[PDB]
């Protein structure tokens, strides 16, 4: 009942009791290393996406040594995803697909080279085999239900780039625009290109194996939660123009985070309304009623996302987790580091 | 019924019906790039392990070109498991502990170093962190049933190394014992040794990653299957070492082979009986009912196992699978190959 449920079509109901496996898919982007799309500081972006999925998997990030909570007690995604995993004992297990250095925790290897140069329209050659990857990869994983989130700094940028170049209507904000209009232009993509010739422009080679993930699951009848924002709703896009007709089962939903639900210029639903009547689910954190500024101006400043932390949040919720143990969980580990 | 059973224990009334994850560990060994300890051709031996999951996990080796089966219709082990993957419906899923070339497929890292020179005495220095990350990863798996294979080029010399090393009677062959016999003295093997000293000396990184992931399993009252043989009663004389009382829950058992359970000169039942009343099971092929010459003389010539052909052989004839479609699908991929 701290969830927010947009067009449910039943699917709180699928999920509920289900065994879950949940699932980070991690990339890095050459673009990021020279053009600000990100807002991950330069000298850690290449570290980023694997201290993620070694927090959520191990408990703490294993080369970059920063904490998971500032000083002001504001946690990274991450920590709000352990926080689940631990709670809920949620198996997990993550997948790199080029994250410039590579996690300290056991991970699935599917495709070491980092996505390439969007503006330069040369993100993948290689989309319709990672989506193969996605699909076999998916069918040997045994779980009732799916939770795969993301972890990409930058890919907000080649999220839009999709959204665009598959036709819809998606639109600091400048520059993430410049650089996909040139990419799309610079790989000649009109409107007799396939999917996979628009993730080989400007996607993340994470989009891909996520759609392959997804599609497989669907397939076997099986829930998935795309946990995420606006990439996951470039991942939706792409499952449409894959296998439209899996799409109609109903069995692949949006989890993120009310935060993302109401962001002013996001439009989430704007996005997922031109692709289909998909069930979009937040979960409530109530991190206002908490004692840390950090925590309590959550909702301020930055648009707070990633890793699955929303979508898992979803699943733990529905499965009987008290909501404000969370936020516990946060002030307790807050106190544990000190800042 | 197409089963041997020593010590059964009731272990095949615990595997009937269970859904399986199927997993192979793959390792390399400097030392066999110049000692020829190993029957692996030197110009192949680094693309071997690799190309067996290939094969077990997508139908087909990826960068070793070279048949599955050979001119006069002989499988290779990883054709035998690829046989019960595909009869069977067996999710696999592998994982790399340092082969010299990763696989192609998707697979887990778990550390991309081989494993080190064991006249040396030099194998590993972080054999009780492979355990842990082992462990940990097991944990993350969701199956009722293990069954956890091997792909080594010289693991036969390491087990013979660990055998000896944790102070069991274990005994070409003259020279595997001399490589072995200098590694446990150059590293200063005593009998205050730990097990992890003893592998650090001269194991394959297999072994603990092995011992981890079947102690997480039995820890949760979960069946495993060794699917080895001389190389997994090495990695059975680990588990006793590390968590005896988990032995005793009669939850790991040994699959192998029928000519590996009657080989002259191996006595895989002499070691298992220093170790403990551990169950072991042989599956029958009936290879000598068949067309084919090398299918037919498949007993003579080579102890032949690899890549838990044996065991998972074991899961699939319990569940009812008829043994000689194996024998069938193997002459009908014969026949299509050409050779």
């Amino acid at each position: 009942m701290s969830i927010i449920a947009i067009n449910e079509n039943g699917f709180l109901d699928k999920i509920k009791g289900r065994n879950p496996l949940f699932t980070c898919v991690i990339s890095s982007i050459e673009t990021t290393l020279s053009i600000p799309i990100s807002g991950v500081h330069r000298d850690v972006i290449k570290y980023t996406p694997s201290a993620d999925v070694e927090l959520v998997f191990y408990g703490k990030s294993l080369t970059l040594k920063t904490p998971p909570i500032d000083a002001t007690g504001s946690p990274t995604p991450a920590t709000i995803t352990r926080a689940c995993v631990e709670l809920k004992n949620i198996k997990n297990l993550h997948i790199d697909a080029g994250a410039f250095v590579k996690p300290k925790i056991p991970f699935i290897e599917i495709d070491e080279k980092p996505t390439g140069r969007i503006e330069e329209g040369k993100a993948m050659n290689n989309s319709k085999e990672l989506y193969m990857k996605g699909y076999l990869l998916g069918k040997n994983l045994d779980a009732e239900l799916l939770i795969v989130g993301e972890s990409v700094p930058g890919g907000t940028t080649t999220a839009l780039g999709v959204l665009l170049g598959l036709g819809y209507d998606a639109e600091p904000h400048e520059l993430k625009i410049k650089v996909v209009r040139e990419g799309l232009k610079k790989a000649g993509i009109n409107e007799k290109s396939s999917v996979f010739d628009v993730l080989n422009a400007v996607g993340d080679k994470m989009m891909p194996v996520v759609a392959g993930l997804a599609i497989s699951f669907a397939e076997r009848n099986k829930p998935v939660i795309l946990a995420g924002g606006t990439q996951m709703s470039a991942v939706l896009a792409v499952i449409k123009e894959i296998n439209k007709k899996v799409l109609d089962k109903n069995l692949i939903a949006i989890g993120t985070t009310e935060f993302v639900l109401n962001d002013k210029k996001g439009d989430l639903k704007g996005i997922v309304e031109q692709i289909g009547n998909v069930p979009v689910l937040a979960s409530k954190f109530y991190f206002e009623k908490a004692k840390i500024e950090g925590l309590k101006n959550y909702c301020k400043g930055s648009v707070k996302e990633g890793v699955g932390a929303g979508g898992i949040a979803v699943y733990s919720i529905v499965n009987d987790l008290e909501p404000t143990k969370i936020r516990e969980f946060i002030e307790n580990k807050f106190y544990e580091w000190y800042k």
